């Protein structure tokens, strides 16, 4: 079953102005996921220091890249720490309350969204390329589920039943018309090259069937 929930007022106009605002510099969106996987192997690896059965649902600690021409999407795969039910429809939100109102503020003091990421909401910088964001995610002790908006002010979340992935997260980006650019090969590496290089956890971009 599909549970359907309200974004919070400032997350709902922080995603319109990322769909509405004009910012050619989309690009960034790469950067700002793949630092939150790096962020969520840290967060496993360093709670598997003190248990080390944190890590019986996976040991490989990676992130995967993984262009889709026939379905149009990006996915970005972490074996990280992965997210709960509560973190997915409240936890998470409440924390982005005031880095979103903070940047918010910013944009109109004359920042830029590339700096979307110093204010700690930069997974939302994903609706700079995507129509339709599917996040699949895995936490220990939580069962696997699915997240999943086109903004317009709602996300759904249910319990997935598709593979199930161990630990982890996978965006997947449902890629605007104009936006199949980040499905060449040689744009990924052109952007994880420029804006990615010293992440500590190996990268690997797929190729294309
Ligand atoms: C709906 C939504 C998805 C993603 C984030 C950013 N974010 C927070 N925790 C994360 C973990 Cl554990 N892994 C990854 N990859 N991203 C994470 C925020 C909201
Ligand atoms: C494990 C992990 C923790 C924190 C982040 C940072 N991060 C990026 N985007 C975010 C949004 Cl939208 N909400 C919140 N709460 N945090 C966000 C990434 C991964």
């Amino acid at each position: 079953e599909v549970e359907t929930f309200a974004f919070q007022a400032e997350i709902a106009q922080l995603m319109s102005l990322i769909i509405n605002t004009f910012y050619s510099n989309k690009e960034i969106f790469l950067r700002e996921l793949i630092s939150n996987s790096s962020d969520a192997l840290d967060k496993i690896r360093y709670e598997s220091l003190t248990d080390p059965s944190k890590l019986d649902s996976g040991k490989e600690l990676h992130i995967n890249l993984i262009p889709s021409k026939q379905d149009r999407t990006l996915t970005i795969v972490d074996t990280g720490i992965g997210m709960t039910k509560a973190d997915l429809i409240n936890n998470l939100g409440t924390i982005a309350k005031s880095g979103t109102k903070a940047f918010m503020e910013a944009l109109q003091a004359g920042a830029d969204i590339s700096m979307i990421g110093q204010f700690g909401v930069g997974f939302y910088s994903a609706y700079l390329v995507a129509e339709k964001v599917t996040v699949i995610t895995k936490h220990n002790d939580d069962e696997q589920y699915a997240w999943e908006s086109s903004a317009g002010g709602s996300f759904t979340v249910r319990t997935d039943t598709g593979e199930p992935m161990g630990r982890g997260t996978k965006v997947i980006l449902h890629l605007k018309e104009d936006q199949t650019e980040y499905l060449e090969e040689r744009r990924i590496k052109e952007i994880v090259k420029k804006h990615s290089q010293f992440i500590g956890y190996p990268i690997t971009l797929f190729v294309e069937k």
